[PDB]
C-alpha cells in the first residue's frame, strides 16, 4: 500500500457512515497504521467499530479540552515513536444555530462553540502533534463543505466556521511547511438536499466515502508532496458549475 | 450627493487616520447624515473628532457586550426614525497571537476573542439593526484585508477571523436579501510593516488611501449599489490580481 | 457629477435596452462627454440612438479589424485631446456554440471567432487606446459574466471566452497601471429571464450602468483587476431549488 | 499498482525533463499501458524517450491539424479495447507574445494561436477521443499554472491562454460527466523564489507532479471532477513575497 508503516491518527470516527470510516477503510487498505479518538461517553460504541482496523490506540479527546488535546498526545507517545498524519473530521454547531435564517439563528455563543469546535480545533491539534510529526514528509488533512465558499440555506453558523476551517488550514500550511509538513483540506459533498447535488453536478450522483476516504489517504502519502494549503473537492463535480433551477 | 438623506452608522472611528474617517469625510461630502460609536473612555476624543461631521449622535458600544450592541439602537432609534447603512470596520486580536509562527502563537482564547470582535459582531449589528433597516434599500459594509484570502507571515489569527468576516458577511447577503437589504465588504490593502511591498507589486504602484477606501464604502451604500451583495471589492491598487514573489529594491549608502 | 468632464468611449450599444444604454444613461447623468462605436451599416441606427448624450463622435469600430481599431481612435484623436475611458462591451459566439452540449457543439472556428471578439478585442482597444489615457486616472471596464467562473448548460463556448476575457482584463490591469489606467469588469446578472438570489430580482440597466459609471470615476482611483458582479447576489449563493412538477 | 490495465494516452513529452515523462513514470510504475504522441518529425526521439515504457502505441499528433486528430483516434482504435485516460501536457504561445508588457506584446495572431494550442486542443482532444471513453470511469487531465489566475509579468498571453485552457477543462467536464469522464487539471509549479516563498520553500519535481496526475487517473479519484489542483509546494494559498535588497555603498 502506498500508506505502508506510516502512522495515521483519526479523528471523527462515529458511526458505520462515518466519512471518518470511509478514510480509515482507504487507509488500512494502504497499509498504515492507525489510531482513533472518541468524545464523551462513546468509549465503548468506537473501540467495537474501528477493531476492523488493528488500532494502535483508541484514546478520549473533547477537542473542547485543552488538557484532553494534550493528554492524547502524551498517551499516543506511550505507544509510537512519532506520527504520520493527523486526519480532522470534527465539526459541531448548536441545533439552534442551524435551522432558520442566518442572522435570526446566529448568537455570539453559537459563534464561537461552532468556530471553537469546527475550526480552532485543527490548529490545536497541529500544535500538540508538531513535535512529534517533523521531517518525515508528514501531512494532516481537514474535512469541509463547499457552505464555505458560498452562503447557503439552514448551513448558516456552520458555513462561516467552515469557512474559519479553509482559513485555518492555510495558516497552519504556511507555519507547519518547515518542518515539511503538508495541510490540506477535503471537501465533501453530502452523503435531504443531495438530490439537488445529484441532478446538477457533472458527473449526476452523490459521492460515497470511499470516493472521499481514498482521496484523504492519497493526501497523506508521499506522492502528494507537491500540494499544502489546498482545497480538493471531492463533489461529483457540484463545485465548479452554477445552473440554478433544476425540474 | 448621492448619499443625501440617508441615515448612516459608522463604527471603529479612532483618530485622524482611521479608515471611518476616510468613510465618513467620503460619506459626510455626499450628503449622508451620520452617527458615530465608541469603545471605553473614548467618547471625548471621539466626539472632538467628529464634531466636524455634525453627528446626529455618539453612542457607546463595545462590540463584545450584547447589552451595548441592544443599547445601541434603542438610543438610535430615539433620534432617528429608521436606518439605512451601518459601516462595520472593527477589528481585534490579542497581540499574542500575532507575532511570529502561527501554530506558536494561536491559543483557544485568542482564536476566539478574534472571531468574537472582529467577525461574530458583524452578525450581532445586523442582528439589532435589522429592525431599523426594514425596506429601504438599506446597505451594510464591512472592511476586510487579504489576509482573509492566502496565508501571511505575522497576520496569523487576525487572517482566519477575516476569512470568518468574509463567510459572515456572505450568509448574511443571504439572510436579509429578503428584507431588501445588500451586505458588501472592502477589502483595502496596507495605508500608511509592509506597504512598500504593496507599491512595488501592485499594477498602480501606489499604496491606496482612506479616501480611496471611503469612497468605495459611500458607493456601497448608494442606491446605485443595490445590485451589489455578497462581494468582496478589493480597494488595494490591484494587489489582488497579480502573482509574483521577491520584488528587487535597490538600497544606495554614502559613507563619510 | 462624478464623471464632470470626462471624455468616455462607449462600445456595444445596439439597443434601446443594451447594457451600454444603461451605462451611457448613467454616465451621461455623472456629468460626462461621449463617444460611441458602430458595426457596418449600423451608422443611421446608432446615430438615432445615442442623439440624446449629446454624443462628441458616432464612429465605425468592428472589433475584428485592427486597421479599423487604429482608425477609430486616430479619428478619435481629432476631436478630443485625451481619452478618459474605454467601456467594452462587446460579445460574440457563432450560434452553433451555443446550444447543447458543450464537447458535442465546440469548433475550432468558433473557438477562435468567439475569444477574438469577446476577449481579444478588450486587449486591441487598449493597445490602441493607451496612448491618449496616459496619467489622468484613466479607466476600462470590460462587461462579464459568471459563465466563465463557473461551467453552465448552453452557455458553452462563450463561458471559455468570457474566462480569457477576465484574464485579459488582469493582464491589462496589471500592464497599463503604470500609467494610472485602472482596468477592470463588471459581471452582469441577466436582465430577464422567459428566484435563486438572495435580492430574489433581476439586475437592471441602470444598476448595471452606475456601477461601470463608478469604475470610471475618480473615486475608484484604488480598484483595478476586480470582478464585481452586479447580479443581485447570485455569485455568493449556492441554492438551487429543485421543482417538482406533481 | 492502482492504475493496472489502464489504458491511457500522454501527449507533450519532448524530453526527459518534460512533465509528460513524470506522468509516464508515475503511470508505468502504477501498472498502466500507454500510448504517446509526437508532432512532425520527431517520430523518432519520441519513440526513444518512451522505449521504456513499452508504449502500446507512438502517433503523429499536431493539435493544430483537425484530421491528425481524428486520425490518432482511428489508430489507437485499432490498437485499443477502449480509451481510460487523455494527459494534456500541451502549451505555446508565439515568442513575441512573452517577453514584455503584455499590451505592448500582444496580437491577433498571437492570441489565438497561443489559444488554439493551449486551451482548444483539449475540448479537441476530448472530442474525438470521447468515443472510446465511454462508460468506464474514464479520466481527463490538463497541466494549467497559476498565471491562469494572478498576473505575472511576461507570461502574458500564455496566462490569457491557460485561463482559457482552465474555463474549458470546466465545461469538459460538465459535457462529459454523463458518461462517467473526470476531467481535471494539475496547475504545477515551476519545476528561483518559488522556493523561499512557498510554505514548502522547495520547487515541485516531476515526480510530484506526476503522481498526482496518475492519481487523478485512478478509480480513487472519481468524485473529484473539473477540480484544479496545485501541486506548488503550497504557493497559491500564501502572499508571501517581500523587498530584497541590494546594497550599494559609496565612499567619501
Ligand atoms: N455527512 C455529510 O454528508 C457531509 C457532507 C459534507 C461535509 N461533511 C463533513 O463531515 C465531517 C463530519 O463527519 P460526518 O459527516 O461523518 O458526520 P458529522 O459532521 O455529524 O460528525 C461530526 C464529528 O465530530 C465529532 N465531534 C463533534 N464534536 C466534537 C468534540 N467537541 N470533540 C471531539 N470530537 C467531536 C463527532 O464525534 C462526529 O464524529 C464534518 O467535518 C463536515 O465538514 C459531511
Amino acid at each position: 500500500g502506498f500508506l505502508a508503516g506510516k502512522k495515521i491518527l483519526i479523528t471523527g470516527l462515529l458511526s458505520n457512515k462515518s466519512i471518518a470510516y470511509g478514510i480509515a477503510k482507504a487507509m488500512h487498505r494502504e497499509g498504515a497504521e492507525l489510531a482513533f479518538t472518541y468524545v464523551g461517553q462513546f468509549k465503548d460504541r468506537v473501540e467495537k467499530l474501528c477493531a476492523e482496523f488493528n488500532p494502535a490506540a483508541v484514546l478520549p479527546c473533547d477537542v473542547i479540552s485543552d488538557q484532553e488535546i494534550k493528554d492524547l498526545f502524551v498517551e499516543l507517545g506511550k505507544v509510537w515513536d512519532g506520527l504520520d498524519a493527523i486526519v480532522h473530521s470534527i465539526a459541531f454547531a448548536p441545533r439552534d444555530q442551524l435551522e432558520g435564517n442566518f442572522i435570526d439563528c446566529v448568537t455570539r455563543e453559537g459563534f464561537s462553540i461552532a468556530h471553537d469546535i469546527s475550526a480552532y480545533s485543527f490548529a490545536a491539534l497541529a500544535k500538540e502533534g508538531r513535535s512529534m510529526m517533523k521531517n518525515r514528509n508528514a501531512s494532516m488533512v481537514a474535512l469541509t463543505y463547499i457552505g464555505a465558499e458560498k452562503a447557503m440555506p439552514s448551513y448558516n453558523t456552520m458555513g462561516v466556521a467552515k469557512a474559519s476551517l479553509e482559513a485555518t488550514v492555510r495558516y497552519t500550511a504556511l507555519a507547519l511547511g518547515e518542518d515539511g509538513i503538508k495541510v490540506n483540506a477535503v471537501s465533501a459533498g453530502p452523503i435531504k438536499m443531495l438530490d439537488y447535488n445529484a441532478m446538477v453536478s457533472p458527473l449526476k450522483k452523490n459521492v460515497d466515502i470511499m470516493e472521499v476516504g481514498n482521496t484523504v489517504a492519497f493526501l497523506c502519502s508521499d506522492m502528494a508532496t507537491g500540494i499544502t494549503g489546498e482545497v480538493v473537492h471531492v463533489d461529483a463535480g457540484y463545485h465548479c458549475v452554477s445552473m440554478g433551477n433544476v425540474l
